[PDB]
């Protein structure tokens, strides 16, 4: 069983749809999804509509979420709920308690981190009594706000979002959902950064990824290039290299196919090639395309190719990259998991478990370029780190039969940590 | 006709009941402000609510503003709508196409200053339609986003701001209503700042005051001192001072009795106080209490005193200052204007009008000390620019007879430009 769904974006008002909810279009939508044969959605609210206040949560959004997550089950489909919302398409949405007059740190000041607290263990508890649901995502990409190039960071170690995560993902664990978190890629490819690849194989209940090839991927390897469409297979054979349990599962909770990048009459190709090599990785637990539905054209400041990346457009028509994606979820969902993999790149890692030189994993370094070049040579080469290689018998226990170093490392010459360049 | 009214703070939810809006609580609440005399309100939208995007308004929003002024009306109030906030009680709510990935400048950003009046267009379209609708300020002391100290401020100068009001006020005008801005008393104590004395007793249809002897009066001229209760009266005599127009109105269009100041018992003779000798200002055209409503004691990070300075307790209660203000308001509503003042302070001005020296405006700075000087000796003073008392005409024209320059001047050394400490 492999998952194939989309995260929801409304057709009718986007997120802002929160603000005034067309019940009767996201009804519609979902319907739509449904039909294309998606098996889940992802759903994202406001934080600052929920929880305006550090001790006043709006009881009307929380009840809106669930209605959302109700509509959903009414069509068959799975709800998965991010909460932190934080990070939408360039744009944050931060509340007011924790900005200018009264700007704050959400990982680290004990007021915000009891809020977020009493915030998702509302959600849980409400959400939890609807059947559709199953998994809370603490927030999008919740590592943006941690680290350069975010112009108003709130700064954290590593050791303080370890204790961020073990606060939280307590409070979304409960009988009958996943408890997750998610992150953008700079949590491999970004030395420092205070998320690490270690707290995304082990905490929480999944290894989730978002694949982007708009991050240097595209530009540096070439659009059409076999690495590029190689990308989303890399990083689900990277991300789960860091974990202690080899057979983790990977949720690809995130992948487009970013107009900026890639022509248009192409992102069907894409589409088919990135999700079946993605397919190859044995522990792929789901994927989840970005997005259902077209961003309005009404709607200025973002990124112009976000308005495109729907698999429904603007009228709520069905795109050939949906029929394509609708296809692929009708070719795997009862496929057989991908066969083990014998040949293996080895990480170099601290006594923590994480890489010595993330710069290396990123694209265009060292490392990437190795696995592309063995990935292309039709090696289906996986990816273990350096404390797997000096084991025996975990090297016996794992299968791996034929092991390549990164032996002259160098950074990545391709990577960019923004998806525009006007930022 | 002196007007009365209140600045309407929602008992149940506070302004984040825009999110989640009781209407009953909102009928009771307006209909308790009406029985108690008044004859106004002034009402506090939200700016990302109503404009999430900087090309797609909430039109939902609009029309629940629209809601509130009709309650209104029911009750024989008259409604003032502010728009851009942006700033309420310590706390900034800013839209997120102005923010961290997208900062920009509120004032001189074209895109932004076209997608202000196309807010300020559509809400005086709107509630146009309403009869109660009686005025639009362009929001909340919008100067404090300009200059420091705000974190992450907007800057502009002075002539910008000029281009700014200019570009905005006409949109807000309209048989049957008022346009007008409003600031906070930096425009008049801070040197530099781009928001200036000229501006606001030229610019919009009244000259706009907010009275807060937490800046300073309070605490150095002693919170039941002579000084402190002459305050309001101090910034209106000043306010207007710097007027083409010696006709011009001014709205006191907020005083409250701060108990992070004032003692919680003494509030109701500090308002009888203020609004007795406000009311000697010939050109003072009403008097908007702050607030209507307590603030519900469970929303947190208010500076504390922000918190009982409503009219009414939390459960709906009339609290003595607020019994007193409905008799002033009885007392007054019907009142012959004040008498003229033959003794003036001067101010010296550049060319253009403004003060060459603001820091000596201020709470316990040389100009404000030697009003209070005259006003305590009983000698009733007014105040004009140096440019009114080098022409015997202009002079004339005013009746005035007896001149008090700055011969020493001195920064104010009461001022504080925060109400609470922490900030
Ligand atoms: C400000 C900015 O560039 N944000 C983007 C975000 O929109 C996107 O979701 C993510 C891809 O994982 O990459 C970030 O850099
Ligand atoms: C950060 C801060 O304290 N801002 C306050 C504001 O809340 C208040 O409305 C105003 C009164 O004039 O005084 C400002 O200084």
């Amino acid at each position: 069983h492999m998952k194939f769904g989309v995260n929801y974006t409304p057709s009718h008002g986007w997120f802002h749809a929160w603000l005034d909810p067309d019940w009767d279009g996201i009804d519609n939508d979902l319907k739509q999804i449904s039909e294309l044969g998606m098996d889940h959605v992802r759903i994202f609210p406001i934080w600052p509509y929920l929880q305006p206040n550090r001790t006043w949560i709006n009881k009307k959004g929380v009840a809106d979420v669930r209605r959302m997550v109700h509509i959903a089950g009414e069509h068959g489909l799975d709800a998965y709920v991010d909460v932190f919302q934080g990070h939408l398409s360039s744009f944050d949405f931060l509340p007011s308690w924790l900005v200018t007059w009264h700007a704050g740190n959400m990982f680290t000041d004990a007021d915000a981190v009891a809020a977020e607290r009493e915030l998702v263990k509302t959600m849980t508890d409400e959400l939890s009594k609807e059947p559709a649901f199953k998994g809370l995502t603490l927030g999008n990409e919740v590592n943006q706000l941690s680290d350069r190039p975010h112009p108003t960071k709130m700064s954290a170690t590593d050791r303080q979002i370890d204790a961020w995560l073990d606060a939280l993902l307590p409070t979304a664990a409960g009988e009958g959902h996943n408890a997750l978190y998610s992150v953008n890629d700079g949590t491999w490819f970004i030395d420092g950064h205070p998320f690490t690849p270690v707290q995304s194989a082990t905490k929480g209940d999944m290894t989730v990824i978002h694949s982007w090839v708009f991050n240097g991927i595209a530009q540096g390897y070439g659009a059409t290039s076999e690495e590029c469409s190689s990308y989303a297979l890399y990083l689900a054979e990277l991300a789960k290299a860091f974990g202690k349990d080899s057979e983790r599962p990977v949720w690809l909770q995130e992948v487009g196919a970013p107009e900026n990048v890639l022509e248009t009459d192409y992102t069907p190709e894409f589409c088919r090639k990135t999700v079946e090599r993605a397919m190859d990785c044995r522990n792929l637990w789901g994927v989840t395309w970005w997005c259902s539905h077209d961003v309005p054209a009404s709607m200025e400041d973002f990124p112009f190719f976000e308005h495109s990346l729907g698999l429904f457009d603007e009228q709520g028509q069905l795109k050939p990259i949906g029929r394509t994606f609708g296809e692929l979820a009708a070719q795997y969902r009862s496929a057989l998991p991908a066969q083990p993999k014998t040949v293996a790149v080895v990480i170099d890692v601290d006594e923590a478990g994480n890489p010595v030189n993330r710069s290396a994993l990123g694209p265009g370094g060292s490392v990437c370029d190795l696995w592309m070049k063995l990935q292309v040579a039709g090696q289906r080469p996986t990816i273990i780190t350096s404390q797997v290689a000096a084991n025996q018998e975990a090297l016996a226990q794992r299968g791996i039969l034929e092991l390549h170093a990164d032996e002259h490392p160098y950074a990545a010459r391709y990577y960019t940590a923004v998806s525009d360049p006007s930022f």
